[PDB]
């Protein structure tokens, strides 16, 4: 029953702890990377969630690495998001925008001027991203070799997160979630496998965490620390980005730095979903010891797991991913122990209403 009780999340009080994890769906309008009324209906259908966390959204045009992913850096984008947030709030829902810079998980055809994408170091991501073929359908393509950011360019990255959070506030969102996970730009700097820099942003864990903490500080001053959430994936390997040979201690360092800044929540994307070893309770307790604020757990969660960890005080809420794709009233289904619709993975990425707004309620 506690999974269905209210929770204060920074400045915002949500009615339950069944959260919608951020899910890239690649249905935005190109050119311009504009959210659509169809996306608004998708999110409106899921506003019984205690907190919707949007698909990852570009902080700038440079941030783009997927065709079809939305932006929050242009007046067109802001206007369209404003209708989405209004739609969710008119269902008495709550909504946070996940903000990313994709870094080296990108393609030069998606970048301003067709230039190479940026990263902490000029090292191939060794993975693929999603473009659109001439008929508008998602296709997987090798990422482009990135250019290493100059030291003097790091403030511009911070400044672009800062402005994007300003726009998130103007656009009506309740919170923002910094995307510091899954091998995108912030995680690239955190990871010794993607970051081989020789300036103050590479090497030691203090140098590697510096950018993400500069971002947290800037966006907290732009809006408020109690409006800032962050998603991390600091244990295991994700999209070919690992967390180095001291991953547990390094993770606990970052978590303690985040706690010092009073942020609204810590959202941990666990490896049990991808194919790694799941968090031990001893690790979870070390996290909790360092982070007394809201912790969101994610990745292959049962209701059993959710109750267990919530009743134990180790997490405060759970973000459901694929089950939210297929079940707009997931909250009701979980309370009533009803069954779930089956997922149609062939329509997760790209397309239109089918596999998106056409999953039914009880
Ligand atoms: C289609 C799809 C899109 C996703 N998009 C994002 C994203 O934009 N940002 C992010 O942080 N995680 C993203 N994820 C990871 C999920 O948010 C989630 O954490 C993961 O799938 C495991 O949780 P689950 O077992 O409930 O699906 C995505 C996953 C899927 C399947
Ligand atoms: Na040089």
């Amino acid at each position: 029953a506690k999974l269905f009780s209210p929770l204060k999340v920074g400045a915002v009080t949500v009615p339950n702890r069944v959260f919608m994890a951020p899910l890239t769906r690649l249905r935005s309008i190109e050119p311009g990377d504009i959210p659509t009324p169809l996306m608004g209906e998708y999110y409106r259908q899921r506003a019984s969630s205690g907190l919707i966390i949007t698909e990852a959204t570009q902080i700038s045009a440079q941030a783009k690495g997927y065709a079809g992913a939305p932006g929050l850096h242009s007046p067109e984008q802001i206007a369209a998001w404003q209708k989405i947030t209004a739609g969710v709030h008119a269902e008495n829902g709550h909504i946070a925008v996940q903000l990313w810079h994709t870094g080296r998980i990108s393609h030069s055809s998606l970048q301003p001027g067709g230039a190479a994408p940026v990263a902490p170091s000029a090292l191939s991501a060794g993975t693929r991203t999603s473009l659109r073929d001439e008929n508008g359908h998602a296709i997987r393509v090798d990422t482009s070799m990135p250019r290493a950011l100059e030291t003097a360019e790091i403030p511009g990255i911070v400044n672009d997160f800062r402005q994007a959070v300003g726009n998130a506030r103007d656009a009506g969102f309740d919170l923002v979630e910094l995307h510091s996970a899954h091998g995108y730009l912030l995680h690239q700097f955190l990871s010794p496998s993607a970051n081989q820099r020789t300036d103050q942003y590479g090497g030691s864990v203090e140098n590697r965490a510096r950018l993400v903490l500069e971002v947290v500080d800037a966006v907290s001053q732009e809006w408020s620390a109690e409006r800032i959430g962050i998603r991390v994936s600091p244990i295991g390997s994700f999209q070919n980005v690992d967390n180095g040979p001291n991953e547990e201690e390094d993770a606990l360092y970052l978590i303690s730095e985040l706690a010092k800044r009073g942020i609204a929540y810590l959202h941990m994307s666990e490896p049990d979903w991808a194919g790694g070893k799941p968090y031990s309770e001893a690790f979870r307790q070390k996290v909790r010891d360092r982070f007394p604020g809201v912790i969101i757990g994610a990745g292959a969660y049962t209701v059993e797991k959710a109750n267990d960890l919530i009743n134990k005080g180790l997490i405060d809420a759970v973000a459901f991913g694929r089950d939210y794709i297929a079940n707009p009233d997931l909250v009701a289904r979980l309370q009533k122990k009803a069954p779930l619709n089956p997922q149609r993975p062939e329509s997760f990425y790209g397309g239109g209403a089918e596999g998106y707004t056409d999953y039914p309620t009880l």
